[PDB]
């Protein structure tokens, strides 16, 4: 029995495990329960706090992954398998993980809380890319990651009902945040310095905690990587959520809200997952069936309205995108695209891809998109059309929603830092035409290149170390700049006036101005005006 | 005769003419000025198609420029060369249908290619007698036979009651056509080759040239064409029959007139200056780069809109040279956009920009105007006065000239014509408009005509060499349908403009530079998206 691996939290005693990090040992407490299993009658319901347990709870292994769809598009392919569940699926999945330096910190250490992505229909805190040992060992950070319900289990809603109010997956995240306030000090973490960070849907989740008052007292800073609460995919109206839920009910033989939900609760988990994808209103990509709902409760109004009227004075935020946000999504539904060839497309294929990439666009709006993205000097060039299709999807879904968020937060009091990640991992298995795809900056932020057996170049290892420093400096001070270094170059705050952001790649920081300024004005100022009149 | 210069007496279909020997820097040239080509379109002939000039007896004196067609005279900036250079330089009169001929002295031995100039002035002004249209340099240095005609402008040349017999519309274009017929019949008498006639014009003159390309009866009167900063397609060069009727009857009301016959008959009783005095009161909105009486889509001279005709036309046996200047729109801003002036830097506010856009694109809906504003706004510095000023200029120049020219070059090329394109970027050292206006609309003309060759005009030595280069391109084009010098292979070649490569050249003090795409992205906005916005 090692006293460093023994901790006492409000629910009882835990025993962690000493793990090996390249530069030394770290203490890991994995699979800690933070809520009563949301099973049986608790399906679709808000999470309840975990009841106290007797004896010593074994916290040396990752717990089960929340029930979810498993990708089968490219069987055996690392590019896709790296995101698949790496533990048993089960609705009994509300557990969190804690990594800390070994021995446990002498003084209160700033805490980083990770919220994974996966379109709100997948993901797990146990994936290898979210391994917190590196950040814990090299920066002495206390890192926490929780599992939260996804898909129908976490977001199926019959707005106004008592049994399926919606947003329970976000409530799962919130309970884990509360658990950190109440118990993280026992691990040497400082509950007064909690930074949330997440990518994609995880970034959108972080944004929703920023916009939901009850969450605000649970953290102090936030990082949103390639995702936002505003935008076309992160939320749905109460009406559309009801529509998708009742349609799902119908598809599985069900059946008054109470009766419908009661019947949904009798169905095997895989039955719900089997019909999950048959409820989307149009043929599309970057659109997900069950996501956070504007309920007038967790989210008092649309994210769009909340970021326009909010006061973000005492908040520091780090936000950014990767160089090719949309490439990944094209192979999941756009005719002509495949990871196995160059994906050179025709102009006709391009106009068709646009209707799929911007599913909610009228014919006029779609034509505006085509005319804006077509390179009129080479309107029929396959390479340009392919890269344009990618850009359309990434701009519409991520880059412009991020530009929008950065601007409102900065205009309204927040301290904001922005970046564009442009380094393509030497070990990437997706083809070259996809560039730096959605999600591939994560392994660097978590410091995986520091593991010699992973085969990253020596420059990548130095790069990862730089990133871990930015992220942890940001967590510690609300500023990613190194207060030790006195010759950077400095990463300036993003402002509406100057719109400065930095490039994150192998070369030293480069300051740029305007995040797709012209193109995002198109998406954020003109298209709306188009549709609200037509 | 007997004692006069035997080299200045010539005979044309209507009679004998006596020209004048003029001095050009490098030698003498023959000039026959004020040759009548139509019966004076006065009294009962106002608003009517021109009739050929009846033969005269004796020797008609063709030694001085004739009257300028009745028109509005600009007084915005009294005494200012920038505006005065375009004002009438001879008496105003409805008796103005005369043309001019410049030829080498002595007259060419073999048939020489003919260049016919058609002046601009928004169809409401202009004259073939202005100093910038002086044909002596091209005649002397390139041995060209140059012809320029006066044609009716304003109400006199374009007021129309479509379908009527008395004011059919487009009579100013008919005056031009009559002069082209006069060249076919008589130019050989001056040593000109009727089988090699190139039309060139600028602005409304350019639009005029384009309309002759689109009107069959004019097609047999010329072989090649040059359109400088103007096109027959676009937002200002034509009006629909309904709009023309509307403007003509509103004008009639404004002067006390009112059945078309009675209305027109009453208009014919009004003093010419009364019509000019109300000419500007008939435009539908507050605007710039819009003119009251212009060519009308009559279903006769123009069988359909210029846009339809260039989309369906067969232009296989046609060579065309087309181009624009660096700052097509600047000039127009001081004539109606609040905040702009030739006497200050014209730095404007964002609010002044949004208002300028409503005036610069008068036919745009609220949604269309916002699209313009969002496209032209520099989102890194959305409030910068200098950028807003230059963006306002670009909006006007792109909408009215640059994009209509790109549209034209594209259709002509795709449909058989050989097209050459340019952008003129040299600002005359003698320009009197402020620097912020750059190379304004109309300021490439003095270079094409070779004025810098006159020592007394004070152009720099480089400008004189530059002028010579341009005269060479224009006359090579007139001679062969190709601006390139057949010999000199050293100088970079001017490639044809194609839909595939979209190549055009920069005309400035430096050697030719080939560029691709004429404001390609922005013109796609104007030529493909805005229209479609309109269909909704
Ligand atoms: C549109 C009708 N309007 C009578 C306003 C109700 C304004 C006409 C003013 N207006 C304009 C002008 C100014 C700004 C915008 C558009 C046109 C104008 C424009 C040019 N190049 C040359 C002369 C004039 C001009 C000459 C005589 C009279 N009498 C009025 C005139
Ligand atoms: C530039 O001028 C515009 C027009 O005003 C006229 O010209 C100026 C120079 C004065 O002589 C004035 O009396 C004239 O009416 C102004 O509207 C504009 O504000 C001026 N720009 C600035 C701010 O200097
Ligand atoms: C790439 O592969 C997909 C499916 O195998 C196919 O639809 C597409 O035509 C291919 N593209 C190329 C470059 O041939
Ligand atoms: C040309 O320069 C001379 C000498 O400076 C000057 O007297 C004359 O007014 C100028 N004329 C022009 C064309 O500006």
């Amino acid at each position: 029995e090692d006293p460093q691996l023994l901790v006492r939290v409000r629910g009882g005693q835990l025993r962690g495990i000493r793990l090996k990090a390249p530069g030394g040992p770290v203490s890991a407490f994995l699979g800690i329960p933070f809520a009563e299993p949301p099973v049986g009658s608790r399906r679709f319901m808000p999470p309840e706090p975990k009841r106290p347990w007797s004896g010593v709870l074994d916290a040396t292994t990752f717990q089960n992954v929340c029930y979810q769809y498993v990708d089968t598009l490219y069987p055996g392919f690392e590019g896709t398998e790296m995101w698949n569940p790496n533990r048993e699926l089960s609705e009994d999945c509300l557990y969190l993980n804690v990594w800390t330096p070994y021995p446990r910190p002498a003084s209160p250490t700033p805490v980083l809380i990770w919220i994974y992505g996966g379109g709100f229909y997948s993901g797990a805190a146990s994936l290898d890319v979210y391994d917190g040992r590196f950040l814990a060992q090299v920066e002495g950070a206390v890192l926490v990651s929780m599992n939260y319900r996804v898909g129908t289990f976490g977001f199926l809603a019959l707005p106004g009902s008592r049994e399926a109010p919606g947003n329970v997956g976000l409530l799962d995240q919130r309970l884990a945040l509360q658990w950190v306030q109440e118990n993280i000090a026992a691990f040497g973490g400082d509950p007064m310095s909690v930074t949330l960070f997440g990518e994609s849907a995880g970034a959108a989740s972080v944004g929703m905690h920023i916009l939901s008052l009850p969450s605000r007292s649970l953290f102090h800073r936030a990082v949103l990587q390639s995702g936002t609460p505003n935008g076309p995919w992160a939320t749905v109206s109460a009406g559309e959520a009801r529509r998708r839920a009742t349609l799902l009910a119908r598809l599985v033989g069900c059946p008054n809200d109470t009766e419908l939900i009661a019947c949904l609760r009798t169905r095997p988990a895989q039955d719900l997952v089997d019909h999950e994808w048959h409820v989307l209103p149009q043929e599309s990509i970057f659109r997900f069936s069950f996501v956070p709902v504007v309920d007038g409760d967790f989210l008092s109004d649309t994210p769009e309205a909340l970021i326009n009227t909010g006061d973000f004075q005492d908040l520091q935020v780090l936000v950014g995108v990767v160089k090719d946000e949309g490439s990944y999504f094209l192979v999941y539904g756009v005719p002509g695209f495949s990871k196995d060839n160059e994906s050179l497309i025709s102009r006709a294929q391009f106009l068709a891809g646009v209707r799929i990439g911007v599913p909610q666009a009228s014919d006029l709006a779609a034509e505006a998109v085509v005319l804006h993205y077509t390179d009129w000097l080479h309107p029929e060039d396959p390479t340009h059309l392919r890269d344009a299709m990618s850009a359309v999807v990434g701009d519409h879904n991520v880059v412009c929603p991020v530009a929008q968020l950065a601007g409102r937060l900065a205009a309204q009091g927040a301290r904001v830092y922005a970046y564009i990640f442009e380094h393509r991992a030497s070990t990437l298995t997706w083809p070259l035409w996809m560039g730096v795809p959605h999600g591939y900056e994560i392994e660097f932020i978590f410091g995986l290149p520091l593991d010699p057996s992973l085969n990253y170049t020596t420059e990548e290892r130095i790069f990862a170390q730089r990133l871990m420093k930015y992220w942890t400096n940001f967590a510690r001070t609300g500023d990613p700049n190194d207060p030790r270094d006195s010759k950077s170059p400095q990463w300036p705050p993003y402002t509406t006036a100057a719109q400065q952001y930095v490039s994150l790649n192998l070369k030293p920081l480069e300051v740029r101005r305007g995040l797709r300024a012209q193109t995002c004005a198109f998406w954020n100022r003109f298209l709306p005006k188009l549709l609200s009149a037509t």
